[PDB]
């Protein structure tokens, strides 16, 4: 038994499979962590995939690398498809383990939950970083304000995730109606977050002006939030976290 999510965020018989597993180490005094897979294509029907991505048998080994620990995770499988899907790479270990894990011991886990979402296809899929550079002397920085309630204790978390940096012009200011425009602010406002890379920010690009300027239309913007839940269980904050509104900033700089 193990839970299991599929999120489907693209219509495509082909799409990219974004697939975050919540686990535990096979042992007493267990090490709970959540591995991401590095995103792949796939065409199979995604309520068929999820079977053979709950049916896989994973291992993780704790390294130090110069940027810190990692974890080197092995995917073992039974299922054709999965030869798609990646079998070793490597992960952050400050984000993915919630605590317990020695190092260079290659570690059997049992998987408590499988997520996959179903994104648009790689060359439709646009990350913060191929828009940096492209304003080189930006005025504001754009900041979605993802709201969360712990549905467990009912309070609120905002997690505030990087966009992207502009230059807008100063007439623009007085209502930004050029820079927030009517497709801007409907895609933050139906923006989604998904299990993924602990979690993923997904924004449906609908028109490339003003805040969406040289984006490719209908290209989903996605977002690492990873790097605010350091210090949470993945596994606690995919179960416990409910999304209820995604705002905006767009802060001038200074």
């Amino acid at each position: 038994e193990m839970e299991t999510y599929v999120n489907k965020l693209h219509e495509g018989s082909t799409y990219t499979a974004a697939v975050q597993y919540n686990v535990l180490e096979k042992d007493d005094d267990p090490a709970s962590l959540t591995i991401w897979v590095p995103m792949f294509q796939s065409s199979m029907p995604a309520d068929l995939l999820i079977k053979e991505l709950a049916n896989v048998n994973i291992l993780v080994k704790q390294i130090s690398t110069p940027k810190g620990p990692s974890l080197r995770v092995m995917i073992n499988s039974r299922s054709a498809v999965l030869a798609q899907m990646p079998s070793k790479f490597t992960i952050c270990a400050n984000v993915s383990l919630d605590d317990k894990l020695a190092y260079d011991v290659t570690t059997p886990c049992e998987i408590k939950a499988c997520s996959l979402t179903c994104l648009k296809s790689k060359n439709m899929l646009t990350t913060v970083k191929d828009l940096t550079m492209k304003t080189l002397n930006p005025t504001h920085d754009i900041i979605a304000l993802c709201e969360f309630e712990n549905i467990v204790t009912s309070k609120k978390v905002i997690i505030p995730t990087y966009l992207r940096s502009i230059s807008v012009r100063n007439k623009d200011l007085n209502t930004l109606e050029n820079i927030t425009t009517t497709e801007f602010k409907n895609a933050i406002t139906n923006a989604k977050i998904i299990p993924y890379s602990g979690l993923l920010l997904v924004i449906t690009v609908t028109d490339n002006k003003g805040a969406f300027k040289y984006i490719k239309p209908q290209s989903q913007f996605i977002v690492d939030l990873g790097a605010y839940l350091e210090k949470e269980s993945i596994y606690y904050v995919t179960t416990n976290w409910k999304h209820t509104a995604t705002r905006f900033a767009i802060k001038p700089r200074e």
